[PDB]
DNA sequence: ACATGTTG
DNA sequence: GACATGT
């Protein structure tokens, strides 16, 4: 096989914005306790600016007992639940309490694992098409909040073959909301990938 | 409008099983100082048995004697006293008949009307219900009553309590649905 | 007790 | 709807 190395906290260390535009094409990677390994290729981000925004969890600087990921080292998650059953996968960026959300992958390998764990919890596009989908499929829980994706054993990042060049990097509006934050362009996703969420027309 | 008088004692006077059930369908009504009258029909109720505090005297009082409590420090509980040693029925929810606008800026997001008295805590603030109001006479007050028209309330649940707690079957105004 | 925040 | 979290 090809010589495999892990993107580390050089990557991780840079503001969210170009942070959330550098993930897309890279793969993300888990390794089960029975050894299976899960890879999905990251499709769809999104940017948490810092205490100036009005959408991020940071806002105003707030720093909760839930919410310290986003203010730990860059490349640390922050795995929160929501709505009460779901979770969303961050990672710290550079920046005071900033982040990128994953909302899509492209599944590449273990779909069948992954189609295991979120029947329990059918088909391929409805795999990782989703923050908390995801996070379904590659077995991510609050157990992975302040994990660091640069060193830890059961989830890494990998540098990936295959990169959107600018162009082909889509920028929108965020999903779920505010202000003149729920209108900025804050969410990244490839042009006419079929696994990513939402799609977003006027933006494209 | 129809002849309507308010229930009394010997409607307060049972119980606390048999009035948590039958306060269901009933309309409560709360006249303010600038003369609003608010209105909420009783969608869901807790009955407590009893076993005495110099919080919980309402409860030790007469059937019909409201024990109003502060709870988190901010919120507030409206209970009403019934037949036996220390028992009470607990209000939980209303469905807002009249007075909504009010009971909004009460409350005051937006908010819907499914919002507004959703909850023991929610129907107080609706309904301009505190401290002022405990061990009050619900069968007596000038501010708060039981209406009573011509004709009888129109499926009850008996669930665990938030099978002690009684609700309208399927109503969109049960705070929480079993 | 309340207010609020993705999936299907 | 969840139910985890933040006066």
């Amino acid at each position: 096989g090809p010589h495999m190395t892990r993107l580390g906290l050089e990557f991780f260390d840079q503001p969210a914005v170009p942070l959330a535009r550098a993930f897309l094409g890279q793969v993300l990677v888990r390794r089960l306790p029975n050894g299976t390994e899960l890879r999905g290729r990251i499709v769809e981000t999104e940017a948490y600016l810092g205490p100036e925004d009005e959408a991020a969890h940071s806002r105003g600087g707030r720093q909760t007992p839930r919410n310290r990921g986003m203010f730990m080292k860059p490349g640390t998650l922050y795995v929160y639940i929501i709505y009460g059953m779901y979770f969303c996968m961050n990672i710290s960026s550079q920046g005071d309490g900033a982040c990128v959300l994953l909302r899509a992958l492209e599944p590449l390998e273990g779909l069948e694992t992954m189609r295991q764990l979120r029947s329990t919890l059918l088909k391929d596009r409805e795999l990782c098409s989703g923050p908390s989908k995801l996070c379904q499929a590659l077995a991510i829980n609050k157990s992975f909040d302040q994990r660091d994706l640069a060193q830890d054993e059961a989830v890494w990042l990998e540098r990936g073959p295959l990169e959107p060049s600018e162009p082909a990097v889509v920028a929108a509006a965020r999903v779920g909301v505010a202000g003149e934050w729920a209108r900025k362009p804050l969410r990244f996703y490839v042009r006419g990938s079929p696994w990513v969420s939402v799609v977003d027309r006027v933006a494209e």
